[PDB]
């Protein structure tokens, strides 16, 4: 299982893991505990799975939207860092990472995604969306594109979907209303039906993922990409002149990305619990950490003070804040993986030609307002872990009894010693 | 929309199912449009929820009774005489409930496919596949290489020593009887996992991976259907198709698949469809024709399979089915297969152990009524999509009934200015 005196770590592909992993040297040549770092496929959906038998990794990263999930599932230990730890990070940071009271997870990062333009192929990035397809007529015709980002995933959709109206629960008085949802109305109709229309006119398509996307970037193949912080490592390398800067408009709005704060959580069945602690706090969580991961991948805005009025003078990360400023911070409540998921759907279909936007939304809707999956989904884990849980309390009766039977061996022993101690003492009484 | 799509999946021989669609376009002009998305069979009911998709969706049998469920397929109507073309047993797959959901194609089964310049004969047992890839890896070659990423392939040893999915007794199934869990289930998937702790294999393989290795001759031994043959002819590696070894003694027990076409419930092309897969891909011409691009395995027609069934891949083809099991077409099967495949990589990974990966899925795969909750989710869809057509046409007929109001209007007025002249008229 989650083998007891090391620390093993999961975090995305995509994340700085090998500066990561430095601080798990850092924490190996210093207490001597090892530490793993592996970057899973499909990372947060495994976790679940795995850390509902007890297994999987000691700590997890993700962003916060997924953790009032784990937590609901019971898969998440208790954060309690001092007070003294506490006004270390950025409020709202913290405020990421609170369900229903309780700290779930410490905040590392704040990530949105920003407009990454090709200095050279375009000396001033649109700042709509509207004008982008005029561009990618005049670029195309130099052998090269307008724009090139990951439609896999709704994350980076999102944005333009919520511009004019797209919303995923409605926040209102300090609460979210999950059957007020939002991803049926005028607003994100419009937002999807002109991303299909791109798709449609051929200037971008509906195949393209993040890895096709960062690689015709980077090899000055597309004018724009749109990515976060992680992406700039790569980008750098490539000796392409790049700008980041605010998302276009849509309809003379901004483009509102949902916000992560890039978070770490305990497992629940992790022995390692006060070890994983002082890895996050006095290790990972100082600006020799935070640095040595964020020159591997930057991390965004990092939630430690100390280290943020430092990285906060790069251009690159106020223009993350700035459309972080005009987006959304994202839930944390249960319902986010099935909004994902509705969302998800919606956009690939949409996309691929085979349903209407109107179509493809309607359902999303739906969907959407179908959020009590996420209380069969949780259950669900609980049977599992309450199983697992059984199993071994099997496993220690089989112990016990196997015990149990040496001793009474033992004391069969002990039985035929006193026979013979009765029949000896009685032949020494004799001699008397 | 006047026009046929369709639906198949990237393994088969959809090149030639175009070729049949061509022979269609010239017949009657109508157009066929032959399309491989990736996960076609989790997109159809997606789209065919909101009236949209394919005409005609390619698929084995499993998924055809949750798609029936959910009321996205229509009742297919083969003439009596049609359907004494087709083996009854096929017949069997594609009904549920009493009513035929699909056209039955052709019968799948994996077998064990070995290079025979690197082995005289295939093994006996799974138990010797470890001794065979030492001896192999000595030469810079290994024993076997499959795809691990989708339990269809990795069931018929999870099956061998008493592995199940729903348990089937007096003609029905038992969907609160699953056997993922069992000692049978556990010694498999175990032995499999061993295989890839002692670097036997890899648990990174996939259907490409493994495909190259073996038809560059690289590896002496894969499991695949029929649809693969095609590619090991052109690349010349001597194979030979035969029956899957043994574990524990008892046979590999590969899942049945029957390869249906079904007609989208939201097709306008209901009678076109019926057309295209009755009298020309179902014909000794037509099933030729897919055959040839990649073999369909043993064909649903008697009258194509009576020459198909010549062929020795085709003999132990249907040899390997017979120790197997025809998968069932229940709804619950989605959930069932999803279940096994999470295990399968979770313990193969080594994240899981076996007894934990499997237990879990033994729970979830009891959960099998997700299926229930999955169909009302679409119907509820299906309806508020159907109701949204209904108020677009309200609209129209408003409108139209205000223009004809105004021309009520223009006739009124008409016989007012009409009385007017007439009266005027008769006093003249
Ligand atoms: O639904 C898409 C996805 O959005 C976010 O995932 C992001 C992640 O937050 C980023 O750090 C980066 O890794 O890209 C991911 C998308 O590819 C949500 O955090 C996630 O839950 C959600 O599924
Ligand atoms: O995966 C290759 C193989 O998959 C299919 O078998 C499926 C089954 O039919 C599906 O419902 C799926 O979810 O489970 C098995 C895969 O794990 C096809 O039957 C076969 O033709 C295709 O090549």
């Amino acid at each position: 299982k989650i083998e007891e005196g090391k620390l093993v770590i999961w975090i995305n592909g995509d994340k700085g893991y090998n500066g990561l992993a430095e601080v798990g040297k850092k924490f190996e040549k210093d207490t001597g505990i090892k530490v793993t770092v592996e970057h899973p496929d499909k990372l947060e959906e495994k976790f679940p799975q795995v850390a509902a038998t007890g297994d999987g990794p000691d700590i997890i990263f993700w962003a916060h939207d997924r953790f009032g999930g784990y937590a609901q599932s019971g898969l998440l230990a208790e954060i309690t860092p001092a007070a003294a730890f506490q006004d270390k990070l950025y409020p709202f940071t913290w405020d990421a990472v609170r369900y229903n009271g309780k700290l779930i997870a410490y905040p590392i990062a704040v990530e949105a995604l920003s407009l990454i333009y090709n200095k050279d192929l375009l000396p001033n990035p649109p700042k709509t969306w509207e004008e982008i397809p005029a561009l990618d007529k005049e670029l195309k015709a130099k052998g090269k594109s307008a724009l090139m980002f990951n439609l896999q995933e709704p994350y980076f959709t999102w944005p333009l979907i919520a511009a004019d109206g797209g919303y995923a629960f409605k926040y209102e008085n300090g609460k979210y209303d999950i059957k007020d949802v939002g991803v049926d109305n005028a607003g994100a109709k419009a937002g999807l039906t002109f991303l299909v229309d791109l798709i449609k006119n051929k200037h971008m398509n509906a195949d393209t993922d993040y890895s096709i996307a960062e690689a015709a970037f980077n090899k000055g193949e597309t004018a724009m990409t749109i990515n976060g912080p992680w992406a700039w490592s790569n980008i750098d390398t490539s000796a392409v002149n790049y700008g980041v800067t605010v998302l276009p408009t849509f309809k003379g709005q901004p483009s509102k990305p949902f916000v992560g704060v890039l978070s770490a959580g305990i497992n629940a069945a992790s022995p390692n619990k006060e070890l994983a602690k002082e890895f996050l706090e006095n290790y990972l969580l100082t600006d020799e950490g935070l640095e040595a991961v964020n020159k591997d991948k930057p991390l965004g805005a990092v939630a430690l003070k100390s280290y943020e009025e430092e990285l906060a003078k790069d251009p690159r990360i106020a223009a993350t804040m700035e459309n972080a400023q005009k987006g959304e911070i994202m839930p944390n409540i249960p319902q986010m993986s099935a909004f994902w998921y509705a969302v998800r759907t919606a956009v690939i279909n949409a996309a691929s030609g085979r349903q209407t936007v109107d179509a493809a939304l309607a359902a999303a809707q739906t969907n959407a307002a179908a959020g009590s999956q996420t209380l069969v989904n949780s259950l669900e884990f609980l049977n599992i872990q309450k199983n697992s849980t059984l199993s071994e309390i099997r496993d220690i009766e089989v112990e016990v009894e196997n015990l149990r039977q040496k001793k009474e061996k033992l004391l069969g022993k002990i039985a035929n010693i006193e026979q013979n101690q009765l029949l000896l003492e009685d032949n020494l009484k004799q001699i008397d």
